[PDB]
């Protein structure tokens, strides 16, 4: 039987020279064995969902702070690193931003005149949303992530709602906002997934290439990390850090999760006691090979955060649940769905001085 997780020694201590650790959290886990495990463990925080767009202001001039702000206060008052989690995404995002002030989809909009007065429209709110958001807490955010999932994974520009109405604009226009309100202290990042597929990392590279040219500011690449036991390799993960880090950008690993399964997560398991120790063996070897890889980029890497503390709340029960028609559990921490630690928590506690690889 593994001890729990407030019994054994803090993952942030043990990379405290190295990079932050941090957890995505909802306010109601900020009591408990929960709130024990983030103190002890983490120097870091994200709020999973409290500070999206739509959690923030769901109607126009409708600002909804109260859960955000217990993550803010949290976070003060155990002393904690805290990422802002998101200023502009094409999901949980209000569809008021969208609709213009006759009430019409912008999106539909014929008339080239109109869509040029929605493009401006659709902006002035996203500056607004950035301005009011980074005035109330631009003292206690270190990094934000400005804007969420950009690059589609067929290439290119995601056609999101964003880009069909302003183009790229929404992109620099949040950047420069999210500078001007935050100051030149304020860590701006742009945030993905799969940013290790060498297709969507070199899209990734070449937008955030353009933007610096033009004088956008952005500090860095937030690999969101949703990776599994077989995939992607450690060495397109190395490829990527390395190429952000060619262009003077920070990295953050913003969003770590490594599922028990493949991509769709068909033929998950319905209970925990069902899942084989040798797969937990096989995840425990993957996240050695992971944090071993971070070590050695450690000079490139400020910040790691799992998206999630322990088994129990992870977004990849959702997952497995909507692939295996509405049943399923994932477990894609190193502390179990009881708190106790896994095999891949000794894995990443121990200190090794040779990183092998590839
Ligand atoms: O909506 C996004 C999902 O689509 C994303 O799912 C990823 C799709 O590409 C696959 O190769 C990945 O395995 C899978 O995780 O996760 C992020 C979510 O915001
Ligand atoms: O509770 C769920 C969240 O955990 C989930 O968080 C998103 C997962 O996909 C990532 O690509 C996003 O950046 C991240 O915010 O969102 C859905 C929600 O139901
Ligand atoms: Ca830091
Ligand atoms: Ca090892
Ligand atoms: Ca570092
Ligand atoms: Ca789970
Ligand atoms: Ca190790």
């Amino acid at each position: 039987d593994q001890p729990f997780a407030w019994q054994v020694a803090s993952l942030s201590e043990r990379y405290q020279e190295q990079f932050d650790i941090g957890a995505a959290v909802e306010p109601y886990q900020l009591e408990g064995r929960q709130a024990q495990i983030l103190k002890h463990h983490y120097n870091s925080l994200v709020a999973e969902n409290a500070m999206k767009p739509e959690s923030l202001q769901p109607r126009e001039g409708e600002w909804n702070w109260e859960g955000a702000d217990k993550i803010v206060e949290f976070a003060r008052k155990h002393n904690m690193e805290l990422r802002f989690h998101t200023l502009v995404w094409h999901s949980q995002v209000p569809e008021w931003f969208f609709i213009d002030e006759d009430g019409n989809r912008m999106v539909d909009e014929t008339d080239p005149d109109k869509r040029e007065a929605n493009k401006q429209l659709l902006l002035e709110r996203m500056e607004n949303h950035i301005k009011t958001v980074v005035e109330r807490y631009k003292d206690d955010v270190t990094s934000w992530d400005v804007v969420n999932e950009v690059i589609d994974d067929g290439g290119g520009l995601r056609e999101s709602e964003w880009y069909q109405i302003t183009g790229t604009d929404y992109i620099k226009v949040a950047f420069e906002t999210a500078r001007k309100y935050g100051g030149e202290e304020a860590k701006l990042y742009i945030n993905d997934y799969n940013t290790e597929v060498p297709s969507k990392r070199d899209d990734l590279y070449n937008l955030v290439k353009d933007l610096l040219e033009q004088g956008v500011p952005i500090d860095g690449v937030g690999h969101q990390s949703h990776i599994q036991i077989g995939w992607p390799s450690i060495e397109d993960t190395r490829a990527s850090f390395e190429k952000f880090t060619s262009l003077g950008l920070d990295n953050q690993v913003t969003e770590l999760d490594m599922s028990l399964y493949g991509w769709p997560p068909t033929g998950a398991y319905t209970s925990y006691d069902d899942i084989p120790a040798e797969l937990l063996q096989a995840q425990a070897d993957r996240y050695d090979q992971l944090f071993e890889l971070y070590e050695e980029l450690a000079a490139d890497i400020s910040s790691v955060t799992f998206w999630g503390i322990a088994d129990n709340h992870t977004w990849l029960d959702g997952r497995a649940r909507e692939y295996n028609n509405g049943v399923g559990i994932d477990a894609p921490f190193v502390f179990d769905h009881n708190y106790r630690v896994k095999p891949a928590y000794w894995r990443i506690i121990d200190l090794e001085h040779h990183h092998h690889h590839h």
